[PDB]
């Protein structure tokens, strides 16, 4: 079995202000940096095989602390970026609700709906799922005989993680909103048991702190 | 929206020996009581509204440590019992696999399959889900972030959670087994449930 760990970036100042980011490249807050230190310790002990991060700095900075704790290089991939949120980037929840009452809630319940200029959950899965497939192909050590519990660690964002997870689990799109919201520096683990499609993923942990 | 928290029982002696329990009333082990304390600590802080426990002692006792921690009567409902596992109750993994090779694994992948004499995951969801809807009706208070806590079992939690999420039966095996004294949180916003936490320790 292949263990896949997915870590949401630590707290940013925008998170503190309930302000939407998307692919705006915001900074970790001080608290966010200490969160990343704490998470690296926990995940470091699990002895990751590999670290792949979103190139957005809030994720990348989170990933670098795990790299320091484990002596692994941090690989970077734009396909792990958070959902592009188009017109909503830079606005707060309150601001969005004032303009479009009910649009946020509606967005949340429809995995095919994108904000104007942005991405849907389905779009994000379409870019991120093949990356997991590439790592299955490129990392023979993963779930291999020697050390089969050593996880691949993807460091990213909450939207990306829900989308990628639902897609790996092969939930129908209509059910993707069943997956909730990750905490800052919280993680999710899937296991892939066994062609890439033949892999059967299950959810071991959603949103551990 | 309403928070629903579901806690699996602490470790039993049967768990250490990979021995199936079902609705056999087995006991918490030493380590299991310890686990139940620690979990009581964490979950007490979220200021639970109310507690329902399976009447099985491994679950009931687990619930008690939280009840003590926060001062509420641990309500009991037999509808929170673990999957009845028929012929498998009392048998070990090694034992089941020797008699019916591949049945145990295949069972995990089919929410509709029951051990002979026992219940399927679909059966378990149908009997336990009415308890949640009853608590929706009979409990006005739903401070709306205070959680309702169900203390129960790994099978029951997976099945009930999948049913609340309205996952298709075919996808119910997407949910992996809960750790001992680990918990899950659903949020209900008919109501649409989402998964906030699966198998936190
Ligand atoms: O705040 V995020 O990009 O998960
Ligand atoms: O082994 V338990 O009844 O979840």
């Amino acid at each position: 079995a292949r263990r896949l760990v997915m870590l949401r970036h630590g707290q940013t100042d925008y998170n503190v202000g309930s302000r939407m980011q998307g692919q705006l490249d915001t900074e970790l807050s001080e608290l966010g940096r200490t969160q990343a230190v704490a998470a690296a310790e926990v995940l470091g002990k699990r002895q990751p095989l590999l670290i792949v991060s979103s190139d957005l700095r809030r994720a990348y900075d989170t990933a670098v602390k795990l790299g320091e704790r484990t002596g692994l290089v941090v690989r970077v991939d734009t396909r792990l970026r958070e959902t592009h949120l188009g017109d909503w980037q830079g606005l707060t929840h309150a601001q969005i609700d004032a303009d479009a009452p009910g649009a946020r809630l509606a967005w949340r319940e429809d995995a095919t709906w994108a904000p104007h200029g942005g991405e849907s959950r389905v779009d994000v899965a379409a870019r991120s799922r093949p990356l997991v497939a590439e790592l299955v192909a490129s990392e023979p050590e993963w779930g291999g005989a020697d050390e089969p519990d050593r996880p691949v660690v993807l460091v990213a964002h909450g939207g990306l993680i829900a989308a990628l997870s639902a897609a790996l689990l092969k939930l129908p799109v209509a059910n993707w909103p069943a997956l909730g919201g990750m905490g800052n520096a919280s993680w999710t683990q899937l296991s892939g048991h066994w062609d890439f499609e033949s892999i059967r993923w299950r959810l071991d942990v959603w949103n551990a702190s």
